[PDB]
Formats: structure tokens, sequence, C-alpha cells
């Protein structure tokens, strides 16, 4: 009925070892965000990029009536 | 004792987990913080290319 | 030759360009160093999952041999 | 005029890319901080593992 060694050992092992995978919701949600952000500022970049390619359209062709 | 050093093992390995637990949480928060500041970015960002643009544009282009 | 007003809004949008860079550049190294942490703990799970495995063997051996 | 409110924007959004600069400094440090307490748990970990398995080894063989 009571533990023997052997298996109080197991049992704490496998204690570690869900502890370690529950570890993964948390990661989850964490990585999510962090790559959610990364997007974001990705998305910020792309439209400066559009910005600059305008503006350069719009110096070179200026010019062009020069 | 031997059993009382493995326990100690235990404990602690146990502590760190829920630590790293924990840091992970502040990170979400660090990175939602982060997400205000991205979007007050944006809003400035968005401003300045209308600003060049509107500028470029009115100079017949 | 100084800059047209012209040329100076595209040089202010074009420093802008690659300011949202860098800061885009900065966030995507800590995020590559985040993905590697879950790797890791992804390879931690996957060893103790293992020895889990390896002490239920032993658990169940050491019983049969009360027989 | 123009100049006070044209200078005020380009000084908040130089402002505003610097804030998150820093608030990436924050971040670097508590990625190092997530790294160490990885690494010191693959450490304890390993240790465990060899532990217990080599105590279950010594009972299966007494």
């Amino acid at each position: 009925q009571a533990l023997s060694e052997i298996e109080t050992r197991h049992s704490e092992i496998i204690k570690l070892e869900n502890s370690i995978r529950e570890l993964h919701d948390m990661f989850m949600d964490m990585a999510m965000l962090v790559e959610s952000q990364g997007e974001m500022i990705d998305r910020i970049e792309y439209n400066v990029e559009h910005a600059v390619d305008y503006v350069e359209r719009a110096v070179s062709d200026t010019k062009k009536a020069v």
C-alpha cells in the first residue's frame, strides 16, 4: 500500500516531467505574443517602405520635368 | 542526511520551474506594454508618412 | 549642392525606414533567442520523459522478481 | 505656427522610437534571465535523471 523506495523515486520523476511539460501553455502564450509583436513591427516597416517608394518615384518624376 | 539533500534538490528545482513560469508571465506583460508603445509609434509614423507624401504630391509629382 | 525640399522629404522618410528596420532587427534577435529557449525546454521534456519510461520499466521488473 | 507643430512632431517620433529602444533593452535582459534559468534547470534535470536511474538500477541488482 505505502510506496516503496523505487516507487517513490518514480513518483518524483513523473511529477518533474508533468511540471516540465505543463510549462507549454505559458510558453506558447508568450511566444504567440512575441511573434505577434514582431509582425506588427514588420507591418510598420512595410508601410514606411511603401512611403519611401512613393516619394522616390515622385522625386524621380519631378526631376524629369526639369 | 542524504534524504535531506535529495529533498532540497527537488524543492529548489520545483521553485526554479515555477520561477521560470513567472518570467514568462513577466515577458507577456512586457510585450503587451511594448505593444502600446508600438501603437504610439505607428501613429507617429503614419502621420510622418502622410506629411512627406502630401508635401511631395503638392509639389506636382 | 544643397538638397531641395523634395529631396529633404525623401531623405527624412529614408532615415525612418532605416530606423524602423533597426528596431525590427533588435526584436527579431530576441525572438530567435526565445524560440531557441522553447526548443531547449522541449529537449529537456523529451529527456525527462525517456527517464520516466526507464524507471517505469525497472519498477515493473523489480516487482516481477517478487515471484 | 507650422514650425512649432512640425518640430513638435519630429521630436515625438524620435522620442517614441528611443523609448521603444529602451524597452527593448529591458526585454533583452529578461530574455537573458530566461535562458540562464533554463540552463540551470537543464543542469538540475540532468542530475535528477542520473540520480534516479542509478538508484533504479542498484535496486534491480540488489
